[PDB]
């Protein structure tokens, strides 16, 4: 799989645990298509989202579902969610904060 | 003035300065509809987007335009742009200032909201 | 004033107010002298630090009580402090702001070196 | 080991190889102790700096040398060094940027 998502809480120092990620691909009609989304796991990764050939050259979106997170946590937090937006192994990391998040990409082989 | 954008440049230590910012609010189709615009200022602050009146409670999306400044800068961006994604609360008063801090590859967004 | 710090709170999105300030220059012995100190006001700032006069090209640090504040919110933190370390060049006009924006587990520093 | 060090560079998105960690203990008498260091490897991260026996209850410093690591890619950074102190598995992560960087802890098990 050419791309994994990791998730972090900065107020725990852990792993984000079942959070929400969805995978769009701009569509010719320029539109944003459903490519592929999961869960993280106890680790807070997501491997499997998409195979090399399906990862196709194109803009891709991946949406991180922080909110309904920090909300089963008991926080109201300000984001709707975290947006990663880029064209294309790459690692999407995001770090959780209520009212803050940082997001890098780690790209390599 | 309930909104400002502040961005900075963490490769040179300053202001990012003449980003183009994009904001949008969620319209009842569930699409994006442009709202207010500017260019970040030598400060890298964008004043004047919006005011009390305009600036009622709903879906927020700002866009910053991370691309195209690193471009000018001749390096090699990762992400198209940053977006920051909100609901506005006017459950007693506030003002919101977005804040970014961009790296080639990395962004953060933080929200300093304040009575 | 050449030397501005700036705190930010990632969990409540504020000002971090009442944040103590310690900076430090390293002198001969290669032991920190403690050079300067204060408390952030309720905007997250601390200002009136130092004199152009007295901040001479040197090394500096500047610690940030983070521990403190997390403890003031009843909030488990894991560093002792934020630290930040730098060398100051006198290399035209230069104004300083040392950024922190702190979360409990993680904390980010920007240097933003104006003329 | 108890303790992991990894390090990324958000300027070209990759792991941050060959710098160099020092990792000191506050001893008795309020002095820092030198404890352990090493290089980050090609994948960004430090193992094997210490033991479950020897990492006892204690006051640490992490000091990362992003200064020379900016230098030898032609780059004057600001900091010095990046330097993480906490009271005692431990994840240390750092993200570096000329300007800024960004550190992280992660504890797990």
């Amino acid at each position: 799989c050419p791309l994994m998502v990791k998730v972090l809480d900065a107020v725990r120092g852990s792993p984000a645990i079942n959070v929400a990620v969805h995978v769009f691909r701009k569509a010719a009609d320029d539109t944003w298509e459903p490519f592929a989304s999961g869960k993280t796991s106890e680790s807070g990764e997501l491997h499997g989202l998409t195979t090399e050939e399906e990862f196709v050259e194109g803009i891709y979106k991946v949406e991180i579902d922080t909110k309904s997170y920090w909300k089963a946590l008991g926080i109201s937090p300000f984001h709707e969610h975290a947006e990663v937006v880029f064209t294309s192994r790459y690692t999407i990391a995001a770090l959780l904060s209520p009212y803050s998040y940082s997001t890098t990409a780690v790209v390599t082989n």
